[PDB]
Order: C-alpha cells, then sequence, then structure tokens
C-alpha cells in the first residue's frame, strides 16, 4: 500500500482580490514597546476589515503585544513579522481563557493567521494564568493557521482546540483548513499542541511538541455526547514529531464514531512511543451537584449495569468493564457505546531512544523485559503534580503502542508501515499490544522522586 497524495487547494483556497491592507500599530494605535493590553486595537482592526465586501489583510509589525479573548471574523487575513512576541493579557476571573476564538460565537468564512520568515513567538513563561489555549475553533470554514513557536509553562488545555459550538439547537464545527509549522516547548503531559473534537477535511503538517502529545485525536467533548454530533472525518497529516513526551500521534475515540485518517512521516526522541492507539470506551461521570467518593460512584454504577461492570473510578470518572455483556447494558440504560475510527493508515515511523519520556502507570510493567530493576524511572513530587500516579518520567518503551480490543466486536484498527527504532537497549519492545506479556518490576509510589531539573526540563 502507498499513501494518497493531495494538494494545498484541496483544503484551503486563498482570496484572489481584497479591499484593504492595514497596520495594527500605524492605523489602529497598538503599542509594541510597552507591557499594556492591545486587544481593543486588534478587535477594531478585525471588525473594520470584515465590514468591507472583499475583506483584507492586517500586518502585526515587530514588537511585543498583549491579547486575550479576540473574536475573529470573515474575510480577515493576518500576517505577523519574524521578531514579534505575543503574550496573554492578564485576566483574573478564574475562567478558561484563549488568546483567539474563531467561529465560537458567530459564523466565520475565509480566514488566515500566518507568521512571516522563520516564525514568531507566543510566550506563556511570564504568565500567572494556568487555563490558557492559543486558538479555540468553532463554526469556521476555509482557513489557515501557520508558522510560530509556543514557549509553554505547563498550562492546562492543548494549544489549538479544533472544537464544536452550539447554535439553533444543534452543533457546528470546522471544515476545509490547514494547521502547520508550529513548535511547542515545555507542555504538560495531559495536553500538548493539537486536540481534535469536531472536524472535516483538515490537513496538519510540520508540528512538534516537547512534552505531552503533538497531534491528539481524542474526541471526548461532553457536548458531543449529548447531541450525538461531531467527530472527525477525512483528516490528513505529515511530519509530526514528539520529544520528551507521551507520543507524536495518538488516537482515542472515547464514545464517538469517527471516520478516516492518513498520516505520513512520524518521529520521536525520548517519548513513550511514536504512535499510540487507545480502545474506545464508555465512561460515566458523577454529577457535580451530588457528593461522592471513589467507592461511592463505583457502587452507584454497578447498581445499574451489574456487579463487576465498573472499573475503579479515577479523578470522578467510572469506565465500564470491557465485556460485551456489560457494554450491552450500558447502551440500554444510558444510550452510549464505545467509539471508533474508520480506516486509519500510518506510513514511515522512526523512534529514537532516550531516558526522559512521559509515561503512564499502566505502561510501567512493560519494562520487565529490558529493565527488570526499573532503573532511571522517577515519580514527580507532590509539588510538581499533586495527583501522584498520573505521570512518571523514564526510558522510552516502544515504537508503537496499540491497546484496541482485537478479539472484540467493538474493535477498530490502526495500521503502521515501515517502523524503525534507534539506540534502544537489548530486549526492548517494538510494538506493544493487548497480547504483549508484562510483569510488575517498578515501585509505583515508593520509587525515587524526580529532581526539579528533570521535571522542569
Ligand atoms: O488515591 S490514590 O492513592 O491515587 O490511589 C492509587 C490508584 O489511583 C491512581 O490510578 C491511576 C494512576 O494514578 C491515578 C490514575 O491515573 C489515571 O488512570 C486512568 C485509568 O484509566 C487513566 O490511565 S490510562 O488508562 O493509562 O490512560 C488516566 O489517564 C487518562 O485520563 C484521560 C483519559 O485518557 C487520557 C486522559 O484524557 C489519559 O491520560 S493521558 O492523556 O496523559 O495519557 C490516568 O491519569 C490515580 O488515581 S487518580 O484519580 O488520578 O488520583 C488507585 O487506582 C489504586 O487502587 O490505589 C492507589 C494507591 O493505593
Ligand atoms: O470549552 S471551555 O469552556 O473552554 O472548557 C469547557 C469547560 O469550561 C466551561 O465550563 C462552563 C461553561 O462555560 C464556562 C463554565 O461556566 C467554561 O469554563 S470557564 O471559562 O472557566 O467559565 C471546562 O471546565 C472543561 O474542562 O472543558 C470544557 C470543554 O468544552
Ligand atoms: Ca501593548
Ligand atoms: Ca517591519
Ligand atoms: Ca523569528
Ligand atoms: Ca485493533
Ligand atoms: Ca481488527
Ligand atoms: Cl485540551
Ligand atoms: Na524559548
Ligand atoms: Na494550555
Amino acid at each position: 500500500v502507498s499513501p494518497k497524495t493531495y494538494k494545498d487547494a484541496d483544503f484551503y483556497v486563498a482570496p484572489t482580490q481584497q479591499d484593504v491592507n492595514y497596520d495594527l500599530v500605524d492605523d489602529f494605535g497598538a503599542n509594541g514597546n510597552d507591557t499594556s493590553d492591545d486587544s481593543n486595537a486588534l478587535q477594531r482592526a478585525i471588525n473594520a476589515i470584515s465590514r468591507k465586501p472583499n475583506g483584507g489583510t492586517l500586518l502585526i509589525p515587530n514588537g511585543t503585544y498583549h491579547f486575550l479573548g479576540i473574536q475573529m471574523k470573515s474575510n480577515v487575513h493576518i500576517r505577523v513579522e519574524s521578531d514579534v512576541i505575543i503574550k496573554p493579557t492578564w485576566n483574573g476571573d478564574g475562567k478558561n481563557h484563549r488568546l483567539f476564538e474563531v467561529g465560537v460565537n458567530n459564523i466565520v468564512r475565509n480566514f488566515s493567521f500566518q507568521g512571516l520568515g522563520n516564525g514568531f513567538l507566543v510566550d506563556f513563561k511570564d504568565s500567572r494564568d494556568k487555563n490558557l489555549a492559543v486558538f479555540k475553533l468553532g463554526d469556521v470554514r476555509n482557513y489557515k493557521i501557520s508558522n510560530f513557536t509556543i514557549d509553554d509553562n505547563k498550562t492546562i488545555f492543548a494549544s489549538i482546540l479544533v472544537d464544536v459550538t452550539e447554535r439553533n439547537g444543534r452543533l457546528h464545527w470546522s471544515r476545509n483548513g490547514i494547521i502547520e509549522r508550529i513548535k511547542q516547548n515545555n507542555a504538560l503531559f495531559g495536553y500538548g499542541l493539537i486536540q481534535t473534537y469536531g472536524a472535516d477535511n483538515i490537513l496538519f503538517r510540520n508540528l512538534h511538541s516537547e512534552g505531552g502529545i503533538a497531534l491528539r485525536m481524542e474526541t471526548d467533548n461532553l457536548l458531543m455526547k449529548n447531541y450525538k454530533q461531531g467527530g472527525i472525518r477525512n483528516i490528513f497529516a505529515d511530519n509530526i514529531r514528539c520529544s520528551k513526551g507521551l507520543a507524536a500521534v495518538m488516537f482515542g475515540p472515547h464514545f464517538m464514531k469517527n471516520g478516516d485518517v492518513q498520516v505520513t512521516n512520524v518521529s520521536s526522541v525520548s517519548c513513550g512511543s511514536a504512535v499510540r492507539s487507545d480502545s474506545g470506551f464508555v465512561e460515566l461521570f458523577s454529577p457535580t451537584d451530588e457528593v461522592h467518593t471513589r467507592q461511592s460512584w463505583k457502587q452507584a454504577v454497578e447498581s445499574k449495569l451489574g456487579r463487576g461492570c465498573a472499573q475503579t473510578p479515577y479523578a470522578w470518572a467510572a469506565r465500564v468493564t470491557q465485556k460485551d455483556a456489560c457494554l450491552d447494558k450500558a447502551k440500554l440504560e444510558y444510550g452510549i457505546e464505545p467509539g471508533s475510527f474508520g480506516t486509519v493508515k500510518v506510513f514511515d515511523v522512526t523512534a529514537r531512544f532516550g531516558y526522559n519520556a512521559d509515561l503512564k502507570q499502566d505502561q510501567l510493567d512493560y519494562f520487565s523485559t529490558s529493565n527488570p530493576m526499573c532503573k532511571r524511572v522517577c515519580l514527580p513530587t507532590k509539588e510538581q503534580w499533586s495527583k501522584q500516579g498520573q505521570i512518571y518520567i523514564g526510558p522510552s518503551l516502544a515504537a508503537v503502542i496499540d491497546t484496541t480490543p482485537e478479539t472484540s466486536k467493538y474493535d477498530y484498527d490502526v495500521k503502521t508501515f515501515n517502523v524503525k527504532r534507534i539506540n534502544f537497549p537489548v530486549n526492548s519492545h517494538k510494538t506493544i499490544d493487548t497480547n504483549t506479556e508484562s510483569s510488575r518490576v517498578c515501585n509505583y509510589y515508593g520509587m525515587s522522586e524526580c529532581s526539579s531539573s528533570r521535571w522542569e526540563r
């Protein structure tokens, strides 16, 4: 088999005529030489441009700017000079914040945001806000986002959210677009560069994340569970990389039925694996309105599905036991089923060994073959991450990890071609699947603690 080819125009079509060309500083008065907010100047620039029949271009010149909660509009095309630094404006209302929103509160068509030359910088290192995302997308079609570096500080949320939004009684999401040429430094393990929820015909290219996951196709937004609309279909990706993280590319459908995906040229250095695929599953969440405990939510679930039908709940989410019998009961009561992907193919995978990968607890038993004494693995301190057990740092485990339920009726497949490993120790794993043997060789909660230097990267 060989991969299918494509051209940029299959996804995005640039404007062939425009009405205006404005400068953020010269025409709208922003100041790139101070530490003050520039959001009003950018929002007026965007609105003035969208009011012209054929839209236009806006240049953000060299300097340092502060933005938050910007609403993008139709027919607006933003270009950013190579020495620009963009930082988030402080907002202490404790809510979830984004620098830019595209189609979340309205309809957007024909839009782009691109860095010139070798790209610019989005810097979160001086921010006190932990709940930050760079872009949140909704009802937008025919768009392009490209060329910059993100200096993260282990914030919550993935940097680019390819999400859904409600309007007129149903959900809407993005279609026809390109997201490319972005590097992220110091990401928190549970997040990373991209997270996809709802999407049709999108191309992801030249993306790299240090920590977490670069292209995380984990479709679990609760709105999609209620309306039963969303998911991703007809997705293409090329040159996706990971360093000191979980994986470069990951598939995790949760409860959603998704479509087809094609990926070429995946690489990693000191990551758990280059490619990762999780089984679909049904998880029941406890109401915030009601007070519960670990064992209290588990009991509440088994009292409806049956005994042995609920896995131990975690910070509360209870995952239904992987047994056709229980799964058939959960559908009748909650009307939910395990999700999946349609056709998925990944070509040319290269994994380079290292001692500083992000690792999950349920993966540590795979060191039994090559690292029987669990050397070089550490547990982050409570100060570093308060929920001990959710993250470990240690040697890379394999080139590919696949835990889809092969012998089950709810299985889905992710096929890999031309997989290679570099500098791995004797007896390590190439592909880990549900039949791979393992044994406990690590001290889960009593092992050595990670030094500050090792966690901070
Ligand atoms: O109270 S304790 O002392 O902590 O009790 C201990 C055990 O609790 C722990 O159990 C595991 C290890 O650390 C915490 C919990 O981790 C979470 O386990 C999930 C199991 O399904 C899942 O692991 S996974 O399956 O490998 O993915 C969680 O990760 C996922 O979470 C979301 C779903 O997919 C991803 C997320 O979107 C994935 O994470 S990732 O994207 O980074 O890959 C994992 O975090 C801990 O419980 S806690 O609620 O987190 O505090 C307990 O089970 C045991 O019985 O006792 C010990 C102490 O004796
Ligand atoms: O998409 S987000 O709103 O950014 O994240 C949500 C969820 O946060 C929201 O939850 C309710 C509805 O609007 C706000 C809150 O009242 C919003 O958070 S707020 O910005 O602090 O007000 C977040 O808690 C969860 O983790 O993710 C979902 C994903 O949509
Ligand atoms: Ca300013
Ligand atoms: Ca200039
Ligand atoms: Ca530059
Ligand atoms: Ca499978
Ligand atoms: Ca199969
Ligand atoms: Cl996220
Ligand atoms: Na930097
Ligand atoms: Na973030």
